[PDB]
This record gives C-alpha cells, structure tokens and sequence, in this order.
C-alpha cells in the first residue's frame, strides 16, 4: 500500500503541479533530485529483479528514460530514487537552446504530457566534464549493477547528421555503459527520416566504426531508439539493418506524434511528442513487433506509459529485457519507482516466473 505513494500521488504532486508551470516543475525536479532531497526509497531489490544484458548486470529492470536528466546533472539522485539504470540526454554536439517557451504541456485528464523541447542541450563538452567528475564513482555503480546510458542527439543546424552522432560516440562513449542513437525525436526537422533503411545503414555503420575504435574498457553497447509511429515497412527495414550490422539493442519507443482518439486534455492539439498512458499500448505493440522481427536475439529496452508493475510486465512479456519510465514520475513522484518494482515482483511470482529473465518474451512462447 505505502503511505508516501498515496501522499505523493493524491496530494503533493498534484498540488505542486497546480502551482508550477511544466518547465519550472521539470527544472525543480532536476534540482531536488541532484541535491538528493528525496523520500526514503525503502524497497530492497530482490534477486528475481536482476537482469544480465548489454554486457552488464542490472540490479532491477526499471530505468529512468532520456529527457528527464538531459544534461547529466542528477545521475546519483536518480539511483537514490531506486532506478536500476539511468539514461541521460539527449545530448547534442554543440550547446543549443531548443524551442521557445512554453514547450511542455500537461494533459492531467489523460495522465499524459506533450513536449516539444527540441533538444535543449548543454552540449557534449559540458556533459563530458560533468560525467568525468564522477567517472570512477560510476565505474563502481556499474560494477554494483547500476549502469549508465547516454543518449545522443544532433544539432538543429548541423549539415552532417552522421558526424554529429560520431562526435557523441567519441566524446561520451568512453563514459557510457551504453549509447543511444536517437533517431526518433518528433521535435527536430528531418530527424525521423534517419530511421529509413539506406540512411540508417550508413549512419549506424559510421557510429559502430567509431565505437569499435574506443579502448576496450571504454567501449559501450550501441542501441537505436525508435519511434512508435513507424510503418510496417520501416520496422522491417530497421530489424534488417540491426541484424546486418550487429547493433546491440533497441529502445522502443520514443513519444508519438499521433493523437489517439479519446484524449481529453485541453492541450491535446499542441505540437510535439505525446507520452504517458495514451502511448502505453502503442509502445507495447511496437516492442512485440520488433522482438519478433529480430527473433528475440536483440535486447529491447521498453518505454512508453509504464506506471505500474503490470505495465512493466506487459512490456517484458512482449519482449523487453528492461523498461524505462518518465511521464509516470512527473505525475506520481519518486514513490512510483518502488511501486513499479514491488508490483512487478508480486506479478512475476503470481505468474510462476522465477525472475524477470524468465518472463522476457514469454508472450511469444504461449
Ligand atoms: C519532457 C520530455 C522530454 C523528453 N526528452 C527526450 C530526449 O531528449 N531524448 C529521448 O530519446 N527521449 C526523450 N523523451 C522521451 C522519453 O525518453 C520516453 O521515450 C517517452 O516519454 C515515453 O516514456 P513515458 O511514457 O514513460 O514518458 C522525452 C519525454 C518527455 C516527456
Ligand atoms: C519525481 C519528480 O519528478 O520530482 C520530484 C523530485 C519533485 C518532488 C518535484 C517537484 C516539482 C514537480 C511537481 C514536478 C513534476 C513534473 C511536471 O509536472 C512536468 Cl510537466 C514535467 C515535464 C516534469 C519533468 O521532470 C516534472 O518533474
Ligand atoms: O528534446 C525533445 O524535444 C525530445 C526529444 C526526444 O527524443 N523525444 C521527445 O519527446 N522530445
């Protein structure tokens, strides 16, 4: 049940959201997290939540998705919250402002958010120095089952997308357990076209060459993060390229540019990517498809609308080895992490799984 879950979800978060504009709230959340001003994460991770994937041990399979800690300011606070892994970014090569404010919108009636941040980023150099300041602390955390992902973007005005990603691999690759080639932001003109077969093969060949050129101890896994809005053709092409090139994994999915029938929020027709509950099943179905297309041989990090243990287990059974959440944190606060983990453990036991690993892709074997 938990007292603070109820307190954060029913009282504290909705009260604070009533007082603070969305981006002000985001900024305050990053600040509070970075300072460790967080409730006591009392959930002890059980052995049945441990997952071995991407050349690493993950103490639990619940991560924070990209876009919360864009500039790597709150990594340690996020582990304190009870996340099994942290992904920072997206980070662009040069600093850039992103879109004019306002650029984030709450849809409380839908338990959703729409954002059009447009890759606001401190840039590679700032983030590099921030990560270097805690590099050995991270090495110990990783060893202890708490890996770090770095999500790479491209600048708005760059004339060579592949070179932007290559720069990211060179600069932040040595500080990351895994890198994410984010070709699925809905908020950068032309970006999602990099998901097309020919463009993706060329781009990923260059990214993988740059990764392979790093020293062994500094050589991260490379994942591609994909949209929920892809055609069947697009998904077939991505699966083919992933297998051809030996891409280490997929992150499924980014936000949607669709607006599902039934959205109630006043701000439903704002431009941007939609996240949270209305994305959940679209993301789950995309995980399911990508798992089948890759014959279950390519690790998937499942993301989109995870707010409960059931949501997490649905993505795991569809083929995810790990899951992430973001929007649920914005509505329910830090206790949501312990909630998801406790519920997930209980459901695994109820469905006769020895642990998370046993449940990965279970629906495909029914
Ligand atoms: C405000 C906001 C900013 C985001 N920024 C990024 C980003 O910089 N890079 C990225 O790959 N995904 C970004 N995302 C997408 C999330 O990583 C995630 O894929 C998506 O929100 C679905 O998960 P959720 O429903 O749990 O939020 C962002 C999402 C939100 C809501
Ligand atoms: C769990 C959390 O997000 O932050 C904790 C540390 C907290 C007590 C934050 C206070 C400020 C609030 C109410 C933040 C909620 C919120 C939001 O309301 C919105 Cl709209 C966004 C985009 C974010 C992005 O992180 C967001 O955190
Ligand atoms: O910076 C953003 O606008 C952004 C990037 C991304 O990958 N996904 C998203 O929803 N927003």
């Amino acid at each position: 049940a938990t007292g603070d879950e109820r307190f954060y979800a029913e009282h504290l978060m909705p009260t604070l959201q009533g007082l603070l504009d969305p981006e002000s709230a985001h900024r305050l959340a990053v600040r509070f997290t970075s300072l460790g001003l967080l409730p006591r994460a009392r959930f002890q991770d059980s052995d049945m939540l441990e997952v071995r994937v991407l050349g690493h041990k993950f103490r639990n399979p619940v991560g924070i998705a990209a876009g919360f800690d864009k500039h790597g300011e709150a990594v340690d606070g996020l582990y304190k919250m009870g996340f099994g892994f942290v992904e920072i970014g997206s980070v662009t090569p040069k600093p850039q402002e992103g879109n004019p404010r306002p650029r984030v919108f709450r849809l409380p009636e839908d338990q959703a958010v729409i954002n059009r941040y447009g890759f606001n980023s401190h840039g590679l150099s700032v983030v590099e120095h921030r990560l270097r300041a805690r590099q050995q602390k991270q090495a110990k955390l990783t060893e202890d089952g708490l890996p770090l992902g770095v999500n790479l973007g491209k600048n708005k005005t760059s004339v060579d997308a592949a070179e932007d990603y290559a720069e990211g691999v060179r600069v932040l690759g040595p500080l990351a357990d895994y890198l994410v080639v984010n070709v699925s932001s809905p908020n950068t003109a032309g970006l999602r076209s990099l998901q097309g077969k020919a463009e993706l093969r060329r781009l990923l060949t260059k990214v993988l060459q740059e990764r392979d050129g790093l020293r062994r101890v500094h050589r991260p896994a490379v994942l591609v993060k994909i949209a929920p809005d892809l055609t069947s053709q697009d998904k077939e092409d991505i699966a083919s390229v992933v297998k051809e090139l030996g891409i280490d994994g997929l992150i499924v999915t980014n936000t949607t540019v669709s607006r599902p029938a039934g959205l109630q929020g006043a701000l439903r027709s704002e431009t941007g990517g939609l996240s949270g509950k209305p994305l959940r099943d679209l993301s789950t179905q995309t995980i399911r498809e990508m798992y089948a297309l890759t014959q279950g041989r390519v690790p998937i990090i499942g993301v989109g609308g995870v707010s409960s243990g059931q949501d997490a287990l649905e993505k795991i059974r569809a083929g995810a080895s790990l899951v992430q959440l973001y929007t649920a944190l914005t509505f329910w606060g830090p206790p949501v992490v312990g909630k998801v983990k406790r519920e997930l453990e209980a459901l695994l036991k109820e469905q006769g799984f020895g642990g998370v690993t046993d449940a990965i892709g279970a629906d495909h074997r029914r």
